[PDB]
């Protein structure tokens, strides 16, 4: 794969060893971030924002470096706006941050609020660079609450993401071996592809371990919540300084993952096709991706179809194959909708949005499997 897409041999679409301190310059912005739970508890968190001066992007010179800087700047503003937790909002980012944050927004292309890209890509580290990507060796950067599960959401999310570095990798096989019609070779890196997947959901199984349902629903929810279509914040966000009038951005997501869409892309599964409400979600959802990966999206695109060359062949070998990658995918989809009951559907049924991602990922899964050449 070429280098200009950011895919690294071992992590994939996640940035392989994050920057973990950033130059003494932004000590201020570091304090703030690092004791986002104790500021929030005692009532000084919005306090010590509104103190801060401006300080300018300009000693953040590498991309690790600007990646950091805009994790840092996007928990402290989700905890600005958001707060306890509990109502009590603001609608107004201070000039000393919202200037800065949307200065590295914009030299970065991403939107001004936190993403999957920041909260889970690059909100890693390991413990012993001598030891393997194991949960026990890693630790997050960054938490929102004490007790509120983001250690485990955030890694177990990496480590789905780096399980699928390992059929990423076999992309450039299956389009070399379509143009240079090697029927074996590509055969071979399809079933190689869906054994990669495979892996990935028994990577998923992890969550239950490290996540609790009411901590996850009555807390982490609150903090990864955006402000488009959302009555809290029914105009959007002032970021003054930099607009004039305040501007929408949604919340974080599943859907920001580009590991969600490339294999949907790569199979020819038109998830993106027709103007459904689902399709304009996976489309919208590029912008909130890292410019490289958005770019890696629309590459595979431009190729020509895997799905209509194995429908030409009539080569039941082949079909098999196809329908391995497609039935793991079913499985992955089938396992998210669980989660999403467990986590979300039956806190919120018991307690005096959940059920739009029920549908949502019920209309991707009809559509995944509905692209099966044979019944499964
Ligand atoms: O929903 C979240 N995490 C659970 C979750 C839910 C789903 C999937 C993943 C994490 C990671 C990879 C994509 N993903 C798949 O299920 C999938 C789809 C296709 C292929 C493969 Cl290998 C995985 C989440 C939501 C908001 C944020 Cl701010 C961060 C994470």
């Amino acid at each position: 794969i070429s280098k200009e897409y950011h895919i690294d041999e071992e992590v994939g679409f996640a940035l392989p060893n994050p920057q973990e301190n950033l130059p003494d310059f932004y000590n201020d912005w570091m304090f703030i971030a690092k004791h986002l739970p104790d500021l929030i508890e005692s009532g000084q968190l919005r306090e010590r924002v509104e103190k801060l001066n401006m300080l300018s992007i300009d000693h953040l010179t590498d991309h690790k470096s600007q990646r950091l800087a805009r994790l840092v700047l996007g928990c402290i503003t989700m905890a600005y706006v958001w707060g306890k937790g509990h109502g009590d909002v603001r609608k107004v980012l201070p000039r000393n941050i919202a200037v800065p944050y949307c200065q590295l927004s914009k030299k970065l292309e991403l939107p001004p609020i936190l993403v999957y890209a920041d909260c889970v890509l690059a909100n890693w580290k390991k413990k012993d660079p001598n030891k393997p990507l194991t949960y026990e060796n890693m630790d997050v950067l960054f938490s929102f609450r004490d007790g509120d599960c983001s250690k485990g959401f955030f890694l177990v999310s990496l480590l789905v993401e780096i399980a699928a570095a390992s059929a990423i990798k076999v992309i450039p096989t299956v389009f070399k071996a379509m143009q240079m019609q090697e029927r074996d070779t590509l055969l071979k890196a399809l079933l190689e592809i869906a054994s990669c997947l495979e892996k990935a959901l028994q990577v998923f199984h992890q969550i239950h371990d490290h996540v609790n349902p009411k901590a996850f629903f009555s807390v982490l929810r609150i903090y990864l919540s955006g402000w488009k279509g959302n009555p809290q914040l029914s105009d959007g966000l002032v970021y003054e300084g930099f607009w004039e009038d305040p501007k929408e951005f949604a919340g974080g997501s599943a859907g920001q993952s580009s590991v969600f869409q490339c294999f949907d892309v790569l199979l020819g599964i038109q998830q993106t096709a027709g103007g459904g409400h689902a399709a304009q979600f996976l489309q919208d959802m590029r912008r909130y991706m890292p410019p490289a990966h958005r770019n890696f999206l629309c590459s595979l695109e431009s190729n020509p179809s895997v799905r209509e060359f194995v429908l030409s062949k009539g080569d039941a070998g082949l079909r098999e194959a196809y329908d391995a990658c497609v039935k793991a995918l079913v499985s992955l989809r089938s396992y998210h909708l669980q989660i999403v009951t467990k986590y979300i559907l039956i806190p919120a049924s018991q307690q005096p949005g959940g059920t739009d991602l029920m549908n949502f990922l019920k209309t991707v899964r009809s559509t995944t499997e509905k692209s099966l050449l044979k019944e499964g």
